[PDB]
């Protein structure tokens, strides 16, 4: 029994060895992996002891240790076949702190809770994600990336220390100044490095409303060109996104549910907003007639709405609830992500809208580009090598058991898509990936692949960490 030892740590928290399920699922609804132990852990040091000794047993144990943030992973990469996962969320309290400009925030705390408690003091993070009911450590562990991304950089690139339980069972306090192998390492490290319990997030003063428009594009070329001009701009929007609605009808009468218009085949949406204060309305109508009048979507489709930065910020939230009203919510979610240079992306378009796709009824399509300037290259974030590359988020679900949504069908028209960027040299990489062997691995790494490989022998020797990701089986290194 190497559980038993396991049941004898004093642990200000508990150790749950039967009920289990609940860790033994995701947002992705697909795979399902029965953990061996569930820690709910009532301090670090919990997680630091119960890591520590998975370590003690050294390579004669098949025991891993998986973090579970909001479990937003989509095929299994927060679970922990007959392992320990860590229930983050039971220290979410607690431990949250807001000065200097900054929020000091517990790992497994939400950044819609994060949030809520910068705004007491008129304060924000600058980078998001566009659903915020999802951990700190859990989206840093990935890049973190939504609208304010162009600007400001992924969240990755807008954290100042972190707290790590390496795969040691070391509890270490990093930074660019101290530890700094480890504290870029961890980001975009997908949790094989350390448990982030700690993370010190830079703020900004927060606006009171933003102005969130919406406008369509029949040309890619104009769309995508006025997406660049935009991110590259001084005193532009302060979010930039944007979708690829394929065949849909009645799209702007979709938007005057919550928009107002002005005035009353592929089409391109392009999202942004202009924040604001209350006093200073008219400089924002001046700044953002200015900044439109640059623009060439079709006119007609301008829609507009005032809303406050929290609202605006939460927007998803509102889509979870209907779906949840409607038994859409935990549903299979076989999503693709890809990150596509901009040498590639209208070559990507033709092949991918024009023939691969024939409807986007099961999911939005996410469009747009960043700036490659804003990541560090210190991280284990994988990005294409030019200056400006596009994130392409295939976000579907699979409602139906058969026909055309379906996990096989959208499985099908995935991996044609994979196989087209293969064939045809785009230059992909993939955005919360999930390769099954260490040789896929490798590859999507590239040049990197050596660096992740040593941070992997500094703070996770015997591959404790993380399983789900599939980089590195237990003591194989
Ligand atoms: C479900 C979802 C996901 C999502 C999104 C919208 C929805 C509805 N919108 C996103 C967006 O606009 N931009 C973006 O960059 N990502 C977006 N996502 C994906 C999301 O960021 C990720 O799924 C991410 O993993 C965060 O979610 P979560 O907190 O749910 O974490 P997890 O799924 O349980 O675990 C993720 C991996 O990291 C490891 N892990 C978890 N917590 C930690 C800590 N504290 N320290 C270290 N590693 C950790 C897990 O073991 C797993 O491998």
């Amino acid at each position: 029994d190497m559980l038993s030892p396991l049941g004898a740590l004093r642990l200000d928290g508990h150790f749950s060895f039967h009920d289990v399920s609940a860790m033994a699922r995701d947002f992705g609804n697909q795979c399902s992996f029965l953990p061996a132990a569930v820690l709910h852990p009532g301090s670090v040091s919990d997680i630091a002891a119960t890591v520590r000794h998975v370590f003690s047993l050294g390579e004669g144990s098949p025991l891993t240790v998986a973090a579970r943030g909001h479990g937003h992973s989509l095929m299994g990469q927060s679970q922990a076949a007959q392992g320990i996962v860590v229930r983050m969320e039971s220290l979410r309290g607690a431990r949250l702190q807001v000065h200097d400009g900054f929020v000091d925030a517990p790992g497994g705390e939400l950044w819609i809770n994060v949030l809520r408690e910068t705004l007491k003091h008129g304060l924000a993070p600058k980078s998001w994600t566009d659903y915020l009911h999802l951990t700190v450590g859990g989206t840093l562990s990935n890049a973190g990336v939504s609208g304010q991304a162009f600007r400001h950089g992924p969240q990755v690139s807008n954290v100042n220390q972190l707290e790590i339980v390496t795969g040691r069972g070391d509890v270490v306090t990093c930074s660019p100044e101290d530890n700094s192998d480890l504290f870029y390492a961890a980001l975009g490290g997908l949790g094989q490095f350390g448990i982030i319990t700690r993370a010190r997030i830079a703020l900004e003063p927060a606006p009171e409303m933003v102005r969130w428009i919406r406008v369509l594009y029949s040309d890619f070329e104009s769309f995508t060109e006025d997406q660049e001009m935009l991110i590259m701009a001084e005193n532009s929007f302060d979010y930039i996104e944007g979708f690829v609605i394929i065949n849909r009808t009645g799209i702007l009468n979709n938007w005057r549910a919550s928009f107002k218009p002005q005035d009353p085949r592929v089409l391109y949406c392009l999202e942004l907003t202009k924040n604001f204060n209350s006093g200073d309305t008219d400089t924002m109508e001046q700044e953002v007639a200015v900044l439109l009048s640059r623009l060439r979507f079709i006119q007609s489709t301008l829609f507009h709405t005032d809303v406050t930065y929290l609202e605006f910020l939460d927007r998803v939230h509102t889509s979870e609830l209907k779906l949840r009203a409607q038994s859409l919510w935990e549903v299979p979610h076989p999503w693709l992500n890809l990150l596509i240079p901009r040498s590639s992306i209208r070559r990507f378009a033709t092949e991918v809208f024009g023939r691969i796709l024939k409807d986007s009824n099961n999911g939005p399509i996410l469009l747009y580009p960043v700036n490659k300037s804003k990541w560090d290259n210190k991280t284990s974030v994988v990005i294409p090598d030019e200056e400006i590359f596009y994130l392409v988020g295939f976000l579907s679900s699979a409602p139906s058991l058969s026909g055309h949504g379906s996990i096989a069908h959208a499985m099908s028209l995935n991996s044609q898509i994979v196989e087209f960027c293969e064939e045809a040299d785009i230059g992909m990489k993939q955005y919360l990936a999930h390769y099954t062997t260490q040789e896929q691995w490798k590859t999507h790494f590239g040049a990197r692949w050596e660096t992740f490989e040593r941070r992997k022998h500094r703070y996770d020797p015997l591959a404790i960490l993380a399983p789900g990701q599939r980089i590195f089986p237990k003591a194989s290194l």
